[PDB]
C-alpha cells in the first residue's frame, strides 16, 4: 500500500496460505480424530485474525475464531512444555507417542516456525517485512498467536506436567520465555499437582548437578507460591535417554 510503513522484521513466509493449506490437510490426514476440521474455514479464520488490520493491535480476540475451529483435546496429563530444547521435545513425542507438545497439536502444528502479517484496510499479505517484538511492537500477530494458543495448551494440562530445559544455555530457565512468562503462570493449581523438569545435559561445562542452579531455584519459587510442587531431574545423557524410551525391552 501507498501508507505501509517498514517494519525490522521478515516479511511473511513464502507460500505461506499454501503452506498452512498442505499442512492442515497433512495433520488430519496423520490424525483421523480430527477429520471432522473443514481446512477451507481454518485458513479463512486464521486468514481472518490479521488481513486488514494494523499489526500492532492485533489482539486475542482477533485470533478466537481460529481456536473454537481448532478446538482440541489432548489427554490432560500426557503434556510435555519446553524451553529451547526444541529438537530433543519432538524427537521425544515421535516416540513415546501417547505424549504431546503444542507443536503436535493442530493449530501448533500449522503455524510452527512460520511468519506472517498484513496492512489495515488491504486485503493483501506482506511479504516484504513485519514488526519485530523489541524494535517494532508487541502486539503483532505471530507474538499474539502463540500467548494465545500458549496459554490455552496450558491451562488444560492436569496432573504432571513436564517441562524439558536446556542445560547448556546460560539461564537454563529463561523469564523472557513463552514457558517463564505465559506458562507457568496459567497451569492451573485446581488441575495441576506437580511440574517436573528435565534438564538436558550438553556444551562444554564439566558435569553437575544442575537442578542447584539460581535459574532453577528461582523458578521452584515461582511454582510454589502458585501453590503448584516442583520436581526436577537431570538428564545427564541425552543420547541414551533416547534409546532406552524407544527400546525397553
Ligand atoms: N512468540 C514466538 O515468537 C514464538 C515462536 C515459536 C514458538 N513459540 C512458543 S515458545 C515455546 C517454547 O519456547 P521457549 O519457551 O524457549 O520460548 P521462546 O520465546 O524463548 O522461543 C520461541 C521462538 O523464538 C525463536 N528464536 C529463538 N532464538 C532465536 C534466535 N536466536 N534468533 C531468531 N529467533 C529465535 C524461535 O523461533 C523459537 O521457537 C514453544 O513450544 C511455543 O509454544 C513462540
Amino acid at each position: 500500500s501507498r501508507w505501509r510503513q517498514q517494519w525490522s522484521g521478515p516479511g511473511t513466509t513464502k507460500r505461506f496460505p499454501e503452506t498452512v493449506l498442505a499442512r492442515c490437510v497433512k495433520y488430519t490426514e496423520i490424525h483421523p480424530e480430527m477429520r471432522h476440521v473443514d481446512c477451507q474455514s481454518v485458513w479463512d479464520a486464521f486468514k481472518g485474525a490479521f488481513i486488514s488490520k494494523h499489526p500492532c493491535d492485533i489482539t486475542e480476540e482477533d485470533y478466537q475464531p481460529l481456536m473454537k475451529l481448532g478446538t482440541q483435546t489432548v489427554p490432560c496429563n500426557k503434556i510435555l512444555l519446553w524451553s529451547r530444547i526444541k529438537d530433543l521435545a519432538h524427537q521425544f513425542t515421535q516416540v513415546q507417542r501417547d505424549m504431546f507438545t503444542l507443536e503436535d497439536t493442530l493449530l501448533g502444528y500449522l503455524a510452527d516456525d512460520l511468519t506472517w502479517c498484513g496492512e489495515f484496510a488491504t486485503s493483501k499479505i506482506n511479504y516484504q517485512s513485519c514488526p519485530d517484538w523489541r524494535k517494532d511492537c508487541s502486539n503483532n500477530p505471530v507474538s499474539v498467536f502463540w500467548k494465545t494458543v500458549s496459554r490455552r495448551f496450558a491451562e488444560a494440562a492436569c496432573d504432571v506436567v513436564h517441562v524439558m530445559l536446556d542445560g547448556s544455555r546460560s539461564k537454563i530457565f529463561d523469564k523472557d520465555s513463552t514457558f517463564g512468562s505465559v506458562e507457568v503462570h496459567n497451569l492451573q493449581p485446581e488441575k495441576v499437582q506437580t511440574l517436573e523438569a528435565w534438564v538436558i545435559h550438553g556444551g562444554r561445562e564439566d558435569s553437575r548437578d544442575l537442578c542447584q542452579d539460581p535459574t532453577i531455584k528461582e523458578l521452584e519459587s515461582i511454582i510454589s507460591k502458585r501453590n503448584i510442587q516442583f520436581s526436577c531431574k537431570n538428564i545427564y545423557r541425552p543420547d541414551k535417554f533416547l534409546q532406552c524410551v524407544k527400546n525397553p525391552e
